[PDB]
């Protein structure tokens, strides 16, 4: 967990415009959070990066986890190995709004961050999850109680969050 670079926005939210795989492997972390969908395939975004960073042993991996044990619920998540990126991953599934999913559920999406007291993510529901990013941070500050280093990949999103925080 030797993070550097980062601006602390609260007592326990700090934000860097770094692409999250690059953290990962710089710091070895015990937690890199994954923004996975319910069935755990890894075809684009957060999840497509990470995913080819470990060279698809991710996806092996977790495709197994869900023939044993079904799909997450919205707002879930489940703890995995990190490969060469971290000790443990945690795939944590948050509402796509674009899809009628409610917005509450972002809330209980980051409050799976608390089982860990350190970890590296990316915003939730971002993407093309359609979430405003502005809007998940600021759920993030709100339920986030631990220690969560976030990787900001789009320097012009990095800047409207820092202007609109601290
Ligand atoms: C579907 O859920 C998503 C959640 C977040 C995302 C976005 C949110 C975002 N947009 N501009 N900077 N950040 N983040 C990343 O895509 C991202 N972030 C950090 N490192 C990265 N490496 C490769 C991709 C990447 C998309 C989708």
């Amino acid at each position: 967990n030797s993070f550097s670079g980062y601006l602390k926005l609260t007592d326990n939210v700090y934000i860097k415009n770094a692409d999250i795989v690059e953290e990962a492997k710089k710091v070895k972390p015990t937690v890199v959070v994954n923004a996975a969908n319910v069935y755990l395939k890894h075809g684009g975004g957060v999840a497509g990066a990470l995913n080819k960073a470990t060279n698809n042993a991710m996806q092996v991996e977790s495709d197994d986890y869900i023939a044993t044990n079904g799909p997450l619920k919205v707002g879930g998540s489940c703890v995995l190995s990190g490969h060469n990126l971290a000790k443990h991953c945690l795939h944590v599934v948050g509402p796509n709004v674009n899809k009628g999913e409610d917005i509450q559920l972002l809330k209980s999406a980051y409050e799976n961050f608390n089982q860990h007291e350190v970890l590296l993510a990316p915003l939730l529901s971002a993407g093309i999850f359609g979430a405003d990013p502005i809007h998940s941070l600021r759920v993030c500050v709100d339920t986030v109680r631990t220690n969560v280093y976030l990787a900001v990949f789009d320097k012009n999103l990095y800047d409207k969050l820092v202007s609109s925080f601290l």
